[PDB]
């Protein structure tokens, strides 16, 4: 119950399915850049205001703002003692290699980088079906994965949102991010050999195992 590592994949992939799995099974922090972004516009502060304009049009927030926040939590965050699951970071090239020299400077470097691959086609209905939990970052799908209590988070009984960045026309920008920008890491982490890819167009339970299996660990 120590893994360091980073989950990769385009919109929809999976990401934050999987981490709660990661999460429970080696007591690993889950640092997700999307959901800290999201606290930060339900706080209403000045950088989450600007963020919402850019995630919205499915544009990436700056570098330097995205290095310094997961500086930040790595640094005081108790929790990423233990180790953690970095979802959604690294995402650019930049970010990448400034990770690998705090990580070195601390002397804990990533053991893994699982890559869920999964066709482009694939992503359109998981994103346009999705529901959110907001206070925990929880995802339902409509059709997919429902919530038991329709509409009701399961494990508190409150509402379940819409993104404002789930919808065909900010998909097809957050897509091509990807494909531009965030793809290249993963052959980054191909040439330092932490990489391992996984087939995530199988449903959630089948993923897990194939990640368990990619991590050495089942
Ligand atoms: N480091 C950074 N640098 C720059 N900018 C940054 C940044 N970090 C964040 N940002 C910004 O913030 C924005 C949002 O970031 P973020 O929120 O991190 O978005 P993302 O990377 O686009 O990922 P998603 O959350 O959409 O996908 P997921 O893979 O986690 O999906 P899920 O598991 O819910 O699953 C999707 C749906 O399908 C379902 N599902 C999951 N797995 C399966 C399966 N196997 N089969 C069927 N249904 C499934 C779910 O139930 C759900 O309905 C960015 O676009 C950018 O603006
Ligand atoms: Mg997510």
């Amino acid at each position: 119950e120590s893994i360091r590592m980073v989950l990769i994949g385009p919109p929809g992939a999976g990401k934050g399915t999987q981490a709660p799995n990661l999460q429970e099974r080696f007591h690993a922090a889950h640092l997700a850049t999307g959901d800290m972004l999201r606290s930060q516009i339900a706080k209403g502060t000045q950088l989450g205001l600007e963020a919402k304009k850019i995630m919205d049009q499915g544009g990436l927030v700056s570098d330097d703002i995205m290095v310094n926040m997961i500086k930040d939590e790595l640094t005081n965050n108790p929790a990423c003692k233990n180790g953690f699951i970095l979802d959604g970071f690294p995402r650019t090239i930049p970010q990448a290699e400034k990770l690998d020299q705090m990580l070195k400077e601390q002397g804990t470097p990533l053991e893994k980088a699982i890559e869920l691959k999964v066709d482009d086609e694939l992503l359109v209905a998981r994103i346009t079906g999705r529901l959110i939990h907001p206070a925990s970052g929880r995802s339902y799908h409509k059709i997919f994965n429902p919530p038991k209590e329709d509409m009701k988070d399961d494990v508190t009984g409150e509402a379940l949102v819409q993104r404002s960045d789930d919808n065909a026309d900010a998909l097809k920008k957050r897509l091509a991010a990807y494909h531009a920008q965030t793809e290249p890491i993963v052959d980054f982490y191909k040439k330092t050999g932490i990489w391992a890819g996984v087939d995530a167009s199988q449903p959630p339970a089948t993923v897990w195992a194939d990640i368990l299996n990619k991590l050495g660990k089942n």
